[PDB]
């Protein structure tokens, strides 16, 4: 009949314990405050839903970020509230300051805690194999606490990591592609931003959870310790899959496909064609060594796995010898 159901090998009953007020969030009521608290000092950024600015609050001077959001249906505005709001204290999880609205333009924004944050193009070029080890650390205590609270990122990537390396800082933004995981639910597998989606996002495997963001972190592992941004550089979604499977091969891929029967699309019968697995030490030279390590290989080997189901899990990952050093 269809695809073989799946479910996350932890935090898997997670919400079903909880009452539905904390996962509910279509019902949950969103209190508009006055934005005029918050002036704004000079613009960041544009997102697609939204545009960031930089600010300073006028009742104590904190330094603060203003998502200023574009009309959107208020669904996706109330599942990213509420997600930012049952998320927010944990570790390196983005803080929702406030939640407001300008008195006259009447349009919503949300205020978000300020990180002095560098570039990640220049600044990955800077780290240290110390440095890759220990932000690493600190992305999967944020993503251990998310999954553990029974939320799914969805868009891990540099742009969402916001890192203060002067105070080794680091926060996970932008929850807005984020979701609550429930065992047995089919998603929307347009999520993520292409480079980083895992293959059954590609392969259109809807029943998925919080090891899409383990495969999108070893996304952004590779491409740092390997000094290659992005390492997965698909030309579309379909590409995309092509440019995992020159590295991770063809045989895993069908194997994959076959143990959770999935309905492949006819495009890509044509364009995967086949191809051995490429060893990870392919990828180091020169320029890169310093980066790597067995240990290092080894962690991201158990990252980058089509089967979800065989990726390490974000404590698990934390547990990993490449920590060893960090912790
Ligand atoms: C743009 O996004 C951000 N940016 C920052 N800091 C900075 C970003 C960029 C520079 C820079 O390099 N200059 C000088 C332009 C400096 C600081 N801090 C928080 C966010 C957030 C995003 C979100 C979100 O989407 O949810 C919640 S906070
Ligand atoms: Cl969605």
């Amino acid at each position: 009949s269809g695809p073989v159901p799946s479910r996350a090998r932890v935090y898997t009953d997670v919400n079903t314990h909880r009452p539905r007020e904390y996962w509910d969030y279509e019902s949950h009521v969103v209190e508009w405050g006055n934005q005029d608290d918050y002036q704004l000092v000079r613009k960041l950024g544009r997102g697609k839903y939204s545009e960031v600015f930089e600010a300073i609050n006028i009742t104590n001077n904190e330094k603060v970020v203003v998502k200023i959001l574009k009309p959107v249906k208020k669904k996706k505005i109330k599942r990213e509230i509420k997600i930012l709001e049952n998320l927010r204290g944990g570790p390196n999880i983005i803080t929702l300051a406030d939640i407001v609205k300008d008195p006259v333009s009447r349009t919503p924004a949300l205020v978000f805690e300020h990180v002095n944050n560098t570039d990640f193009k220049q600044l990955y070029q800077t780290l240290t194999d110390y440095d890759i080890r220990f932000y690493m650390y600190e992305i999967l205590k944020a993503l251990d606490y998310c999954h553990s609270m029974g939320i799914m990122h969805r868009d891990v990537k540099p742009h969402n990591v916001m890192i203060d390396h002067e105070h080794r800082k680091l926060r996970l933004i932008d929850w807005g592609l984020a979701e609550f995981y429930h065992p047995g639910q089919e998603y929307n597998v347009r999520v993520a931003s292409r480079y980083f989606k895992g293959p059954e996002l590609l392969v259109d495997y809807q029943m998925y959870d919080y090891s899409l963001d383990m495969w999108s972190l070893g996304c952004m592992l590779a491409s740092m310790i390997f000094r290659k941004e992005p390492f997965f550089h698909g030309h579309d979604n379909y590409d995309q899959l092509v440019r995992i499977a020159k590295v991770l091969g063809t045989e895993d891929l069908y194997d994959y496909i076959d143990k959770y029967n999935i309905e492949l699309d006819p495009r890509f019968n044509d364009i995967l064609g086949r191809h051995s697995r490429k060893r990870w030490e392919r990828f180091v030279h020169s320029e890169n060594q310093h980066l790597v390590s067995p240990e290092a290989l080894d962690f991201l080997d158990k990252l980058l796995r089509y089967d979800h189901q065989s990726r390490l899990t974000a404590r698990e990952a934390m547990e990993h010898p490449y920590f060893y050093t960090v912790v």
